[PDB]
């Protein structure tokens, strides 16, 4: 069997070139290719591995050359195969993708990083092969700028990055599946360590096939669309992975590089450099899966997560804490403790007063226990019967026993032993606390509207939504100054008020550390956060939740300083919020309203103006970056992205989302997790002292006129045009997708363009490899401006290569422009739309291209991202395999749609269209992963 | 620095002596070592102490990596005095002369260091091993090439602190800590069976241990039976759990009401799913 | 029990049934779930004092000082409204918290278990309404 040297072929020649010296990318993937061909022959016979090898070499072929002659090719087979072979070829292709990946992962892991390629500006900062590490950061900060050693280290002290997990748009991939990954990167790694013996290399490529099979053979299918409460727990997984080790890792390479700037001191344990949020259970918006009982489950469900691990970790550490030589104070603890009544029989039938260190550390793991039962207990039933007492119900109550050793320890100069286990011990406890994640809760404004419609309603003072703006304002104001309350048990509620009110008494039933923010979708006005405050006093909220406006719509966001200005002056805000106050602002959201040109520049600006007002009011504004932004790339993009933000927008406290698609590329690997933890906080920390350069006036009024133009072709396109939306549920697989499932897509099921979600918004087109949402605007602005002064090409470029914002929003385009091909699109029209709305579509393809060529120009290169040849390289390795899924969407659509469309079938072979649906639907995005 | 390798012994038995591969695989069949542990002399080395040994020994090692990063040298340093220290800084001579309860757990360290791990990784070389000599067949599972036996609480000859009780406690401290590592290995082998795909038979014990009534809702809420091999694995989990639960009981008390059905008390039971 | 009665009186058993049966009955009708019922007494002062703290956290006034009818008119509003008068955040006294708790007690006790509550001292209509109140919001 010589059908290896085809494959080696067709991959050489998709990606010829080197992009370094430890450039074996191509290597890995041929040989996951040849493995996993070889299992697929093995268990479905010749005849569907030949199939399978001829789709990829066309598909290959095509995305050397783009002949669309190879698309028919790939179409004329897949239509001939009946739904059985249909979906053992998309199963196919979705696994082959997937290990192509993984080869990504081991190669972006172990590529050597060169010295001498650093330029020595910030476009260093744009890709990990140049980009700075922390202790190169510390150098930065102390040439560039002359800030002393002492300045930084506080800089570090006072700082936070704060990663909120968010579920994924579609398959969170299983936890096992997880793990069979991890495996398959960890024997490619090994594979090719200069070192191995051949026993041990036969016996790693026979684990290699044994776990590319074992993946191969596991339904991702069947069951439910899964349960909030599984979402999350596969959400979870990372924390068993990587992150749960990595922090501490991490934590102490920043105590190593601070002694290498000469900083004696370590990072104080408790300081929360990083924390993490979680949405899976807590964003109810447009969502009603998602019920207080569902929050009330992830919370507790968190918190048996955490007493789990802490309670496994804790045990090694009783090993190494054996000394005898201890303080006054923890010899009187350790007798205390001694007084008292079986979870270490097999290691000391008791702890004895001569290790006084493992007797607390023992109570301390009774205790985790204790709150691990309890937890379980209330989640399964409702009540426990374990007493409070025996349980950890705070982080304070964790971490006192723990410094009592650490102290102690540190008191008869066994201060190097308590900085190992001990430490590591104590990060964890401040980074992940009693819970790992803090839940953020998200909701639509108009819900409480809603509620406090039906309260006002009922105590015959009127219909809070008729109320004027400054009427709801006035009421609201009066109602928060008093201390009477609203309403009571007789309070006619609907099904949706109660399930706002219900989400709040779960919010007041739970601890407070399982909790972060309350997020207002489609905030406009100070009436929408005083609404959500005064509901969450008088659902006796013991201690409220910090409330966050999240301005999407351009003109929500025109008006948003005006609001946080009007808020920040009422006193009882002003105390409330006790000098510090949150803005959500959704890249993707944003697009979806005015086109993301317009959107992106709107949001400098605004972040600009809302720093204005927090420093008239001396408030410390923190920023959190949803969905779609620059800083939610995967990898060295981020870096460049996080010092652009505008300057002191951060403030020590960087809050960005994690989005789903990223989270694998952000933390499946334990390189990959260092390198990410270490470019957010070296980034914050820089960009806390080194501010991006302040715009020349030229670039703010040249971004003004574009983003005008840009938001006028934007809105003349998608919501102007009558005949865009049939259009849309034509040329997209947005209704299939919205019917099938994720969570519903459309606020209202019956509007427009409007109403429906921005998620389903950016994944429709995402999935015909269109990007439509991403792009549409920029054309005409680019041309605008060009037009009207020959010159204003040379400025463009000028800000391209100067002025950071400007760099990353165009890169992020060209970004997703590699990722786009306007030919299977095209094929997606000539299956799916009508013939008099074809030039419909020609005309957008149009409108493609031309974008394409102007990004090109204003960035100064010839092919797409010149710049970042490593990137260019896997987006390529990965398009390959998504394109057949490409066309076997396209095809099944047209198969599901149109049962006149009748195909002459190919008799089975070897050993329903929906699941192929859900397969390409799962596999295109997985290959996609972030858009805009 | 000389000694046969299991491969060098292999050809050297297939050349020099004109052994057939098929002589070999069955004589190694039917062979077993049978290693026998017993007690220290004089001081059976704490559990604690030993798994400091083992960290020295691995900063050693990757201290002499030549392939290791400045930053990761200086850590591995730092690791190695803390650990140096830490070993230095524990008492060994309070307390009592050890029970033999405790002589044997520190005795059963070994497991839990190499032993536990260390038995699939031999016989899996043994595998690649024959396969390197034309036998396509892996040395049958249950076949006890290896074996471990035990002095320590056994022993009586001039010892009277070994007492029938002694005798009692380390043959349920056994059987606790065999049911531990079992229970903790089953779920990582859980995680990895995830097929559908299966036998009539096992499809049929499937959807009867399906027909019944908690130790895995961080993982699944529950195994349903389109992942039948999670199915049998799950109900041995819980087997383990009774029988680990059941062997603390049976020491610290004298009596269970752990029912002797739910646990495994021969071999054959475990084998069987 | 009654099922029990009637039963023996259907077959002419009545006499029967004027036994035991009907001795347990009695007890069954005189003593309940409780053999008594428990009467609850406190001063008037302390409502007042209740009162006191509820109006001055509210910024209304002093309830103290209030006239008797002052006192009935808010307490009357307060009772015919669909508004409630307060909640945790209400700086309660030792005393304060004791009235109140004796309250929640109450209503998480069966109405079987209690007979009357009794107000010592009791002046003026003011102080009949206040314990109505209270005890229609605390549940
Ligand atoms: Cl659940
Ligand atoms: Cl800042
Ligand atoms: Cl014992």
């Amino acid at each position: 069997l010589e059908k290896m040297a085809s494959i080696d072929v067709h991959l050489r020649q998709l990606v010829p070139g080197k992009v370094s010296e430890d450039d074996k990318l191509v290597e890995y993937d041929a040989l996951l290719l040849d493995r996993f061909l070889d299992i697929l022959q093995d268990l479905h016979g010749e005849d569907l591995r030949e199939t399978v090898q001829e789709l990829y070499e066309h598909s290959a072929e095509y995305e050397g050359k783009h002949e669309p002659k190879k698309l028919e090719e790939l179409g004329s087979v897949l239509t001939s195969l009946d739904p059985g072979d249909s979906i053992v070829i998309a199963k196919a292709f979705s696994h082959m993708l997937n290990l192509a990946n993984l080869a990504e992962e081991v190669q972006i892991a172990y590529r050597r990083r060169i010295k001498k390629l650093k330029k020595g500006d910030f476009v260093d900062e744009s890709s990990a092969t140049t980009e700075s590490d922390l202790e190169e950061t510390f150098k930065k900060l102390v040439g560039d700028l002359n800030k002393s050693p002492e300045e930084i280290f506080d800089a570090l002290k006072n700082q936070t990055v704060d990663l909120v997990l968010t579920a994924h748009p579609t398959q969170s991939v299983r936890r096992s599946l997880l793990q069979k990954h991890g495996r398959i990167r960890d024997c490619l790694a090994q594979l090719y360590a200069k070192d191995i013996t051949p026993d041990d290399k036969q016996e790693l490529d026979e684990a290699l096939q044994r776990e590319i099979q074992a993946a191969f053979r596991t339904d991702e299918i069947k069951r439910t669309p899964p349960t909030p409460q599984d979402e999350m727990r596969a959400g979870m997984s990372y924390f068993h992975e990587t992150i749960w080790k990595g922090v501490p890792k991490f934590l102490r390479r920043v105590d190593t590089a601070l002694k290498n700037i000469g900083i004696e001191e370590r990072v104080p344990y408790n300081a929360p450099l990083i924390q993490f949020s979680s949405w899976m259970g807590g964003d109810r918006d447009g969502n009603p899966r998602v019920t207080p009982e569902v929050t009330r489950d992830v919370c507790l469900l968190a918190r048996m997560m955490a007493a789990t691990m802490y309670f496994n970790q804790i045990e090694d550490l009783m090993f190494e804490m054996s000394m005898w030589r201890c303080n006054d104070e923890l010899r009187a603890r350790a007798d205390e403790v001694h007084a008292n009544s079986k979870h270490y029989i097999e290691f000391w039938k008791s702890i004895p007063t001569t290790e006084p260190y493992r007797v607390i550390l023992g109570d301390v793991r009774d205790k985790l226990y204790h709150t691990r039962e309890r937890a379980h207990q209330l989640l399964s039933n409702g009540h426990s019967d374990v007493p409070v007492e025996a349980t950890f119900i705070n982080l304070e109550q964790f971490l006192e026993p723990l410094e009592l050793c650490y102290r102690s320890l540190c008191s008869c100069g066994d201060r190097p032993i308590a900085d190992g286990s001990l430490l590591d011990f104590l990060r964890q406890v401040s980074t992940f606390g009693l819970s790992l994640v803090r839940l953020d809760i998200r909701q639509e404004s108009d819900r409480h509207t809603d509620v406090l419609d039906a309260i006002t309603t009922h105590l015959d003072i009127g219909s809070y939504r008729e109320w004027s703006e400054e009427r709801r304002q006035e009421w609201l104001l009066s109602e928060l100054s008093g201390k009477r309350p609203l309403f009571g048990s007789d309070l006619p509620k609907t099904e949706e008020i109660a399930d706002v009110l219900d989400t709040f008494h779960v919010i007041a039933e739970l601890p407070a550390d399982s909790f972060g923010a309350y997020i207002i979708s489609m905030a406009t006005a100070p009436s929408d956060v005083l609404a959500v405050e005064l509901l969450q006093r008088e659902c006796r909220v013991k201690q409220p939740l910090r409330v966050v406006p999240l301005f999407e719509k351009l003109a929500d966001l025109e008006a948003a300083p005006a609001a946080v200005a009007r808020l920040f002056s009422v006193d009882w805000y002003k105390n409330r919020i006790n000098g510090k106050q949150e803005v959500m602002i959704g890249y993707s959201d944003s697009g979806k309203d005015a086109g993301r040109l317009s959107a992106a520049w709107q949001l400098y600006k605004a972040q600009e103006e809302l720093v204005k007002v927090a420093k008239e009011y001396g408030v410390k504004l923190t920023m959190f970056h949803g969905r779609g932004g620059t800083v939610g790339r995967g990898g060295g993009p981020t870096h460049l992205a996080i010092l652009s933000q505008p300057p002191d927008t951060i403030n020590g406290s960087l809050r960005v989302t994690v989005q789903g698609e990223v989270i694998e590329q952000s933390f499946g690997e334990e390189h990959l997790c260092f390198r990410t933890l270490q470019r957010f906080t070296a980034a914050t920390l820089e960009h806390g002292m080194r501010p991006p350069i302040s715009p020349k006036p030229e670039w703010r009024a040249l971004l003004d006129e574009m983003a005008v133009v840009a938001t006028e072709e934007y809105r003349s396109v998608v919501f102007q045009e009558p005949r865009f939306v049939e259009y849309f549920r034509l040329a997209t697989p947005e209704l299939e997708y919205g019917r099938m499932n994720i969570r519903p897509s459309k606020r209202k099921p019956s509007g427009g363009i409007e109403s429906l979600r921005a998620i389903p918004w950016i994944f429709a087109w995402t999935q015909t490899r269109f990007h439509l949402p991403v792009w549409l605007g920029f054309g005409s602005a680019i041309r605008h401006v060009i037009e009207k002064d020959v010159r204003n090409l040379h400025m463009l470029q000028d800000m391209y290569q100067h002025w950071p914002f400007f760099r990353v929003t165009i890169d992020l385009i060209e970004m997703v422009f590699a990722k786009g091909d306007p030919g299977i699109a095209a094929l997606y029209d000539k299956l799916l739309v009508s013939e008099e709305l074809w030039p419909f579509g020609e005309k957008l393809r149009a409108n493609f291209e031309e974008t394409k060529k102007l990004i090109l120009q204003t960035a100064g290169h010839k092919d797409l991202l010149e710049g970042d040849p490593y990137l260019k390289q896997r987006l390529r390795l990965r398009d390959s395999y998504i394109t057949t899924l490409n066309v076997c969407q396209a095809y099944t659509l047209k198969r599901i749609r149109d049962p006149s469309y009748h195909v002459t079938l190919r008799p089975h072979i070897s050993k329903g269209l929906e699941d192929t649906l859900i397969l390409t639907m799962k596999g295109i995005a997985a290959g996609l992963q972030n858009t805009g």
